[PDB]
């Protein structure tokens, strides 16, 4: 019907949020969009707007970000609870849907959190007078190590291969790296293309001995390694002449078995 331009952000107070609050033009509307609770952050999405007002189109920013004024006790108690059910710490959470009524007082009796899907939790609040459910999207935005260029199986990562980029860690499959210093010296297990967020499962540590390396050995001599090897591994070797089984030991020396 109408194309309403969305505000980028809104500072609010506890109560009921209406469409007029998040649009640049004046609209009259009496329908409850969100239940605004003190100290919590809200994100009004297009999917919310398509549900509530399917008859209108919307332009502007992807989401409207709403900060509600108030003491931080409810927030704290909610965040502590999400932390326990989610497994996570140091995260941001945004309410993207609410159900229930605006309570008279904002001191919850009970706080119950259940997983809806990936990164989405239903935070149920019991108040002496009523109930609020907040559907909260979890975000952990951090600087991660991303490839500047294509790399192959067996390539050593160097500082020139990688840059740092801000990403949502909760939308990365695998454990990312937060420092170039964590990945330099590592050996790629795969052919990766530029733009690939580096994760722990794609790289391996450098070997403690390499194939062809000269190391001291105990049976009182130096040997030449037939394979790459890590500490504790038994690597085949040669030396003047013969075949020897030898474990990589702290050193790195080989210890020739028997």
């Amino acid at each position: 019907s109408l194309t309403l331009t969305l505000k980028e952000t809104l500072l609010a107070s506890p109560g009921v949020l209406f469409l007029d609050d998040i649009t640049i033009e004046k609209v009259e509307s009496e329908k409850n969009l969100m239940i605004l609770l003190p100290g919590l952050e809200y994100l009004v999405t297009r999917d919310l707007l398509r549900t509530k007002f399917p008859e209108y189109d919307f332009t502007g920013p992807e989401n409207v970000r709403i900060t509600v004024e108030g003491y931080s006790s409810l927030k704290n108690a909610v965040f502590e609870e999400i932390g326990k059910k989610a497994e996570a710490k140091d995260f941001e959470a945004f309410v993207v849907k609410t159900f229930g009524t605006l309570p008279e007082k904002f001191e919850p009796q009970t706080i119950r959190v259940t997983k809806i899907s990936k990164n989405l939790f239903s935070v149920f609040l019991r108040f002496p007078d009523t109930y609020v459910t907040l559907n909260m999207l979890l975000r952990k935005e951090r600087n991660v190590v991303v490839l500047k260029r294509n790399i192959n199986v067996g390539d050593v990562i160097k500082e020139e291969d990688v840059r740092l980029e801000k990403r949502n860690v909760f939308e990365i499959y695998g454990e990312p790296f937060f420092d170039v210093s964590e990945v330099v010296g590592k050996i790629s297990r795969r052919y990766l293309k530029e733009g690939t967020v580096l994760t722990a499962d794609m790289v391996k540590d450098p070997p403690d001995v390499v194939k062809g390396q000269v190391v001291p050995a105990y049976v009182t001599t130096f040997v030449e390694v037939l394979e790459n090897g890590y500490l504790g591994e038994t690597v085949r070797a040669m030396n003047s002449r013969k075949y020897v089984f030898g474990r990589v030991e702290r050193g790195p020396v080989l210890r020739i078995l028997e």
